[PDB]
Parts: structure tokens; C-alpha cells; sequence
């Protein structure tokens, strides 16, 4: 879930921001 949370957040389900304002679901960018 390599999206980044541009707008602030990420809109994906299960999906974080992690500090590099990137989502992560498990912990892979490939994902």
C-alpha cells in the first residue's frame, strides 16, 4: 500500500502514515 498521505491521510483501508508521510499496511511499501 506504497500510497502517501498527500491530502494528510491515507483513504486506502488498513492503511498507515508512516513518517515518510507514506501508508503502510504491514510494514511493505510493496503492499
Amino acid at each position: 500500500c506504497g500510497e502517501t498521505c498527500l491530502l494528510g491521510t491515507c483513504y486506502t483501508t488498513g492503511c498507515t502514515c508512516n513518517k515518510y508521510r507514506v501508508c503502510t499496511k504491514d510494514g511493505s511499501v510493496l503492499n
